[PDB]
C-alpha cells in the first residue's frame, strides 16, 4: 500500500538556473480532493524544459521539470471522477477545466486554470506536493514529470487507451500534438499550399507530419544546423534551406522560392528574429503565420505593421490550438490506429537517472526527443 | 467632342506636405489602351489623403490625391470592355487585375498591381496622364480623384448602378467598405460577440455598421474625442470609453469589462501604441485583432509575442478585405436596396473648390465625411 501515505522517490530537482539536475530522494505527498498521483513510466525531454534552465521560460524555482510524459494512476483523492487507479494517463501541461470562457469557446483551448502566464509552480490550491531536504519543492506546469510519482490536479490529466505504449505516446503530452495541431487546427493548412517550417526538432518535425497530412504540395524546413534536414525530408519536407548558406536574409530567399511568399509559416524555434522572418516570408495579401516557438521571457519584437495590413494573418498557439483533456485520448486513439507516425521524433531512449546526458543531447544539436524510462 | 483630345481642368495639386492643396488648371492626357478617363462627380475626405499631405503616408510629390470617389466615363481607351462612356464609376484605390496570385486566390484581395505597398505615383505603365505648370504630376493608388477629370487603368474601375446617388455611394469607393469589410470579412464578428472599435470617424463608424450587421451584443467605441460618441452609438455602439477619463491603460479597462477581453478588437487610427493596445483587450487565448489605420511611414511597433502564443490572431486588411472590382458593384447594389445607411458617415457638404475646408473640418475633430461636389 502506498495510497494515502507519503511516497519517497526518486525524482530531478532543478534547484537553480543553468546546472545540472540533481537526481535525489523526494517525498510525495498523497492526492487532496480532486488530485491524481501518478507512477511515471516515461518522459520527453523538451526545449521548453531546457528554457527552464537557461531562465528564458520562467518559473519558480527550486522546481521538478517535465511536462511531456505518460504513466500509470497509483491513487485519487476524494472527488476524482475521471481516471482510476492503474490507469494509463497523461499529464496536460495546459489543463482543461471545462467551466471557463476559454474551455467553453468552440475554439480556445488555452484554459484559464492554466500555470504558462503568471506561473505560480503549485497544485491549483496553491500548495505544493513535494520537498526534497526538508524545502519545498515547486511544480512545473501542473505536471512535474521528472519524478518516479508527481500529484496532478484533476483538470491536469487524461485517462488513456489501457494497451498505449507509454514509452512513444507520452510525446502526445507535448511535442507531437503541439506541432501537429499548429499545423492542421491553428493554421487549417490546405490541400496543395506551400508552407515553410522555421526550426526542425521535435515539434518543427510534428508540424511538418501535420502540413503533410493535410496535403500541402510544398514543406520547406528552415535550419541553421543540416544535420536536422535529413529527419525532415523523411517526414514529409520537400526541400530544407540553411539560412547559413545565404547572403540574402531567408525571408527573400524563402519569397522568391515560394514566387511570392508562403501560404503558411511557422516558427518552431523561440527567437525574436525568426517569429518576424517568419511572417515576412508569407504571401502579403493573404498569408498566415504561426508562432509555436516559446519567446524569451520579458523581450519584445519589433516589426513594421504594414506586414499584417496588407492582409498577413499572425497567429500563437499553446498545445497546438487541442482542447487538453477531450483531445489527448482521441490523438492516443489515432496512434493506435496507425493515423500518425512517433518514431521519427524519437532518437535517442535512455533510463531516467541519465536526464542530464539527454539534456545534453539536445543542447549540442544531436537528438530530437530522448525519452526518459524510469 | 473631347474623345482623343487633352483636356484642360481643375484639380487639388499637392506641391509639398505639409501645405493646402493648390486648386488649378491641369491638363489629363486622353487614355491609353485598357484606360479609362473619368468626369468626376463627388469625392470623400479620407484620413489616408490627409496622411499623404503630413507625409506618414508617402508617395512621390507633386501629386493629385484622393481616391473615395464616384463619377461618369468621358471616353475609354482602345480595349476597354468593363465600362462605357456615360457609365456611372467608382475608381478602385485597390485594383483587381483577376490574373495575379492575390486575385486569383480565395481570400486575397490586395492586388499585386496596386501602387499602396511601393508607391510609384503613376498610370500601370508607369506614366502620368497630369500635366500643371508644364511639369508632370503624380498620380495617387491609381485614382487621383482630387480633379474634375481623371484617369484610371481599366482594373481600376468598376461600373456601378445608372440609378445610383454618386454624392452618397462615393463612399463605398474607400471608407464604408474599408469599415464594414473589415468586420464582416476580415475580422468575420459572430452573432453574440463583444466588439471593441478603436477610432470613430469614417471608417470606424462602418467598422460598427459591420459589427451590429454581424449581430455583436457589444459594440464599445474608444476615442479621445468624446464629441464622436454620440453617432458611435447612432450606428450601433452600446458603449463608449475614452481612454484620457481612466488612470488605466484602456487595454486593461477593456479587458476588466468584458470580464477577460473582448472577442474582435479593431484599431482604425493609424497609431503604434493603439494597434499593441488593440491586440491587448482582445482574449488572450482566441481573441482576433484587425489592424485597419494605416501606420506611419516606415516606423516599427514593439510588442510582446506572448501576447500571440497564448493564441491571439492579429490580422491587417485594405478595402475591408473586399476583391474590388467584384465587390464595390454588389456594394451599391445593397446600398440601392437599403441593405445599409451612408447619410450617418456624411456630416459636411462642400462644393470641390472648397477642398481645404474640408480638410480643415477632418483635422479639427468636427467632420466624419465631407463630400466635395464637382
Ligand atoms: N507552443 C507550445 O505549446 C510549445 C510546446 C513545446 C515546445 N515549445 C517551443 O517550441 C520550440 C521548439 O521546441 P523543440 O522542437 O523541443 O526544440 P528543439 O528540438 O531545440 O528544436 C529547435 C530547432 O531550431 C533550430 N534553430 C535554432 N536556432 C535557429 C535559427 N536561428 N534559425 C533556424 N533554426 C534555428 C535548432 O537547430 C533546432 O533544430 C521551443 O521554443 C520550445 O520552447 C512550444
Ligand atoms: N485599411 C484601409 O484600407 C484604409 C482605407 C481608409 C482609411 N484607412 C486608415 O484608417 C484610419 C481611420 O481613417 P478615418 O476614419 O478616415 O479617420 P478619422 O476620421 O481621423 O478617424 C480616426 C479617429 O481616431 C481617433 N483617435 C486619434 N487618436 C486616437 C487615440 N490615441 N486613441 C483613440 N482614438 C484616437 C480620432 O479622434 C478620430 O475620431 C486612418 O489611419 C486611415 O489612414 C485605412
Ligand atoms: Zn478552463
Ligand atoms: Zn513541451
Ligand atoms: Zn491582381
Ligand atoms: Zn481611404
Amino acid at each position: 500500500s502506498t495510497a494515502g501515505k507519503v511516497i519517497k522517490c526518486k525524482a530531478a530537482v532543478l534547484w537553480e538556473e543553468k546546472k545540472p539536475f540533481s537526481i535525489e530522494e523526494v517525498e510525495v505527498a498523497p492526492p487532496k480532493a480532486h488530485e491524481v498521483r501518478i507512477k511515471m513510466v516515461a518522459t520527453g525531454i523538451c526545449r521548453s524544459d531546457d528554457q527552464v534552465v537557461s531562465g528564458t521560460l520562467v518559473t519558480p524555482l527550486p522546481v521538478i521539470a517535465g511536462h511531456e510524459a505518460a504513466g500509470i494512476v497509483e491513487s485519487i483523492g476524494e472527488g476524482v471522477t475521471t481516471v482510476r487507479p492503474g490507469d494509463k494517463v497523461i499529464p496536460l501541461f495546459t489543463p482543461q477545466c471545462g467551466k471557463c470562457r476559454v474551455c467553453k469557446h468552440p475554439e480556445g483551448n488555452f484554459c484559464l486554470k492554466n500555470d504558462l502566464s503568471m506561473p505560480r509552480g503549485t497544485m491549483q490550491d496553491g500548495t505544493s506536493r513535494f520537498t526534497c531536504r526538508g524545502k519545498p519543492i515547486h511544480h512545473f506546469l501542473g505536471t512535474s514529470t521528472f519524478s518516479q510519482y508527481t500529484v496532478v490536479d484533476e483538470i491536469s490529466v487524461a485517462k488513456i487507451d489501457a494497451a498505449s505504449p507509454l514509452e512513444k505516446v507520452c510525446l502526445i503530452g507535448c511535442g507531437f500534438s503541439t506541432g501537429y495541431g499548429s499545423a492542421v487546427k491553428v493554421a487549417k493548412v490546405t490541400q496543395g499550399s506551400t508552407c515553410a517550417v522555421f526550426g526542425l526538432g521535435g515539434v518543427g518535425l510534428s508540424v511538418i507530419m501535420g502540413c503533410k497530412a493535410a496535403g500541402a504540395a510544398r514543406i520547406i524546413g528552415v535550419d541553421i544546423n543540416k544535420d536536422k534536414f535529413a529527419k525532415a525530408k523523411e517526414v514529409g519536407a520537400t526541400e530544407c534551406v540553411n539560412p547559413q548558406d545565404y547572403k540574402k536574409p531567408i525571408q527573400e530567399v524563402l519569397t522568391e522560392m515560394s514566387n511570392g511568399g508562403v501560404d503558411f509559416s511557422f516558427e518552431v524555434i523561440g527567437r525574436l528574429d525568426t517569429m518576424v522572418t517568419a511572417l515576412s516570408c508569407c504571401q502579403e495579401a493573404y498569408g498566415v503565420s504561426v508562432i509555436v516557438g516559446v519567446p524569451p521571457d520579458s523581450q519584445n519584437l519589433s516589426m513594421n505593421p504594414m506586414l499584417l495590413l496588407s492582409g498577413r494573418t499572425w497567429k500563437g498557439a499553446i498545445f497546438g490550438g487541442f482542447k487538453s483533456k477531450d483531445s489527448v485520448p482521441k490523438l492516443v486513439a489515432d496512434f493506435m490506429a496507425k493515423k500518425f507516425a512517433l518514431d521519427p521524433l524519437i532518437t535517442h531512449v535512455l533510463p531516467f537517472e541519465k536526464i542530464n546526458e539527454g539534456f545534453d543531447l539536445l543542447r549540442s544539436g544531436e537528438s530530437i526527443r530522448t525519452i526518459l524510462t524510469f
